[PDB]
């Protein structure tokens, strides 16, 4: 659990920790935003301090949709603005949860994380002789919300299996404009 064997996933409301965030200046006053700044023990802007670091891994998990979008971009900004190099230092990535559960008849079931790769899996089980309900056999998952607890985790969280994408300083950038675009209203 020391820092090099930590992660920590904010999640939209190896040791892993795990803290929500539901969805400039009152952003930073709301307790979760404070419970993440804190937990990552790094101190903000001019107190930044990298040795400080709690977490080698800081991994942002939220719904495809706007929602989601939003908590995300409002992370990746605060991050860009007040602990950079968190960034640019490859600590931030965003995991990508599955799309699809192919609900194989008499096997464990499999994940997809793309279209392609659903039709890929569905392609290669039905080869090898495995049985699917045609009609509600791949479930598409509408949010996060709609996942069983277990299954989240072997998903998004098991190291072994999880798709995470590292942020760049440029997505940052991104997120930054984006958080200005639609805060100009």
């Amino acid at each position: 659990t020391d820092p090099r064997k930590s992660e920590l996933y904010v999640v939209e409301g190896m040791f892993q920790a795990i803290l929500p965030l539901r969805g400039i200046d009152r952003v930073l006053k709301n307790t979760e935003v404070q419970a993440i700044i804190t937990a990552l023990g790094t101190g903000i802007h001019d107190e930044f301090d990298i040795g400080k670091l709690r977490y080698h891994k800081i991994v942002l998990m939220a719904d495809a949709d706007v929602d989601g979008q939003h908590i995300s971009t409002l992370l990746l900004t605060l991050l860009f603005r007040f602990m950079r190099p968190l960034i640019e230092n490859g600590h931030v990535f965003l995991a990508q949860p599955p799309l699809y559960k192919l609900k194989w008849q008499r096997s464990d079931p499999e994940f997809a994380y793309s279209d392609r790769e659903r039709d890929g899996l569905l392609e290669a089980g039905l080869k090898a002789g495995k049985k699917i309900n045609k009609e509600d056999g791949i479930q598409r998952y509408k949010g996060l919300g709609e996942m069983d607890a277990k299954e989240l985790w072997e998903t998004t969280m098991d190291p072994s299996v999880r798709v995470l994408r590292q942020v760049t300083l440029d997505d940052a950038a991104a997120a930054d404009e984006l958080f200005s675009i639609l805060m100009g209203e």
